[PDB]
DNA sequence: TTAGGGTTAG
């Protein structure tokens, strides 16, 4: 079944695989990066006033997540 | 892989 136990973002370590939740207190759009892969840079907040960087990479803009 | 938020001088 769906699970998810979200946790302040610090505990988010490297090379963990997690579910999270967050405002976006800062982000840019879709840009093309040096890669193939146009990469939009989102920086996010939880409840516990804790943050998070999170780079989303791909070729088109479509396919990454809906933030205006 | 890249990038990995903060002012151009147009």
């Amino acid at each position: 079944a769906t699970n998810y136990i979200y946790t302040p973002l610090n505990q988010l370590k490297g090379g963990t695989i997690v579910n999270v939740y967050g405002v976006v207190k800062f982000f840019k759009p879709p840009y093309l990066s040096k890669g193939t892969d146009y990469c939009s840079v989102v920086t996010i907040v939880d409840q516990t006033n804790v943050k998070l960087t999170c780079l989303l990479f791909s070729g088109n803009y479509e396919a990454l997540p809906i933030i205006y």
